[PDB]
């Protein structure tokens, strides 16, 4: 590559000499020469390499900004408590919420496919429908099964979780919710005279 | 700046000159001594320079490869038809699940947080719980609607999403799960007898 400075240096103090031949004083141009092209050469091929470089970190910062999104709008716990007086800091805790802040976007993509195929709610309007779906699992799934308790109780308590945990069997061996037969329906029935 | 390629060729040209004064020819190298410490001290900022964006961009693409996680293990709708056979492309279509694919990691991670609050279920038990969730909602919740609705019947329909949006009014108005007063429990005791 190009000359260290001393040895550029010593050409310079080669030139310098009153007696050096006038062949000698024209070759030590010439390896100024030849030296100072290459310099040059080598000097903006590291400019264009800089610049790509540059190029490359920018569409790898805005790329990686669009994907991570408005870091801003992220639901804290401490949102969460403020939003929500029924929540406490626990249960937050027992949930594992703060754990969801390392997951990858892969896992969380496969997380929302997966909700978004069992509960039968369009992926835009999930969100919004959240509310429901906790309405339909904690009370209304809790009164409807009380209510057929109960009465199950004066007649006789159903073994329900029994029920479910035959569905989950059914559904892991066929892959198909389909053509669960949930012993359920059919227990209600014997209840229903 | 160092001088350009033409500059540096003009002081060579002098140089040559069997005539030029010795002061002159002095002078003249003494330019050439200058330039090249600027040319390599310019030269190795630009190394420097280089090198910390070759830093900067490989922190950023393993960053941005860590919170984009395994591309290969993405659920494709190819993979959802394959794995279950009641999935038509059509729901999929209906479903939007490939929009979940253009979502930013804020937004799902959001998403999730919202999920695990409403379903009860901690973060990392949650994905292999979803299909209790399917069979809570599209199976038993029916069926047990069902057995109170044909007993409400040959009492009298129960108006049951008529009970669900007042509990989404309450929960919308309270913002606490806790004290809803659902009105399905009300009317369910009225039918016990």
């Amino acid at each position: 590559g190009p000359l260290k400075p001393e040895e550029h240096e010593d050409i310079l103090n080669k030139l310098l000499d009153p007696e050096l031949a006038q062949s000698e004083r024209t070759e030590a141009l010439q390896q100024l020469r030849v030296n100072y092209g290459s310099f040059v050469s080598e000097y903006n091929d590291l400019t264009k390499s800089h610049n790509t470089l540059s190029k490359e970190l920018d569409n790898l910062r805005s790329r990686f900004g669009n994907l991570e999104g408005n870091t801003s709008e992220r639901i804290t716990i401490k949102n969460i408590l403020q939003s929500r007086p029924d929540i406490s800091a626990e249960e937050c805790n027992f949930l594992m919420v703060e754990q969801i802040d390392s997951a990858n976007l892969t896992t969380l993509q496969n997380t929302v496919k997966e909700i978004v195929l069992a509960v039968g709610i369009p992926y835009p309007k999930l969100r919004r429908k959240i509310p429901l779906l906790a309405i339909k699992l904690k009370y209304e799934n809790i009164m409807l099964s009380n209510f057929a308790q109960r009465l199950h109780r004066q007649v006789y308590e159903m073994n329900l979780k029994k029920f479910t945990d035959q569905a989950y069997y059914d559904f892991m061996s066929t892959r198909r919710m389909d053509s669960i037969d949930h012993h359920l329906e059919r227990c209600l029935d014997h209840l229903y005279d």
